[PDB]
């Protein structure tokens, strides 16, 4: 595999707060840019190993990208190109977000001071709230997207049969916000032509929960996104056979075996 990266993984690794690639941070103004309202690049230093896939993430509804930048250094640091996106208002709606995510890998990949860096083929979404109702959106938009990560995903639209991406969602049980009966598994079940597709339910998790540094989000987003962005087969042993509910993990739902 050419898009192979690291070494093998380990739990504790997956949970650590860094992985083994070391990582590097360009700014990105909101006037240099077109279609998003700028944000912040991660990506690894190390220029030897290979170019790397990457991923756009979306803040959710009023909120900026310090919201989830944890997220940044955590995944690039696992060998991935990051670029967290402010949006060009904060009243965007989920349809706006999802145009200004594919935007964004727009510039990271045709403009970007790291766009060599990145394989322009292999690009995924990510967000939160609104965003992540966005992502879904950009999915729609876009099916050459080799992944996907709605995260406590809100939108009014909840049927998604056009999605053809591998899509991971990641709900908490206890949101109130973006509740999981009415959002977050409604759109799990409407997406009827994802060649793969998980749930990843959060054991007592509010819709906040993504603003926190959380080990178990890491570990799935970062097993997805290897498995699906880098066709690394290794990561497929934490997605299937499927996990069953834990301490961390009430609910998860999956189309093992992946094919």
């Amino acid at each position: 595999n050419p898009y192979q990266r690291g070494p093998d993984p380990t739990e504790a690794s997956l949970r650590a707060p860094r992985g083994p690639f070391a990582v590097s941070e360009q700014s990105v103004s909101r006037l240099s840019v077109s279609g998003f309202g700028g944000g912040t690049i991660y990506y690894p230093t190390d220029t030897s190993q290979g170019t790397f896939g990457a991923i756009a993430i979306s803040p959710g509804f009023t909120a900026s990208w310090s919201s989830l930048a944890w997220l940044g250094p955590r995944l690039a640091s696992h060998g991935f190109v990051v670029i967290g996106i402010e949006t060009n208002t904060r009243y965007d709606q989920p349809d706006s977000r999802g145009r200004q995510l594919l935007a964004a890998l727009d510039y990271l990949t045709q403009r970007s001071s790291v766009r060599d860096r990145v394989d322009a083929s292999r690009l995924a979404v990510a967000g939160h709230s609104m965003g992540g109702g966005g992502t879904l959106e950009a999915a729609r938009r876009r099916p050459s997207l080799k992944a996907a990560i709605p995260i406590a995903p809100w939108n009014l639209d909840k049927t998604w049969p056009e999605v053809t991406t591998p899509t991971l969602i990641i709900g908490g049980e206890n949101d109130s916000i973006a509740p999981v009966a009415t959002h977050a598994i409604p759109f799990y079940n409407s997406l009827t032509n994802a060649t793969e597709k998980a749930y990843l339910e959060l054991n007592g998790a509010s819709h906040f929960f993504p603003q926190t540094p959380n080990d178990t989000m890491a570990k799935f987003m970062i097993a997805w996104m290897k498995r699906f962005i880098d066709d690394d087969t290794r990561y497929d042993q934490f997605l299937c056979p499927p996990p069953r509910p834990s301490g961390d993990i009430s609910e998860y739902r999956d189309t093992c075996p992946h094919t």
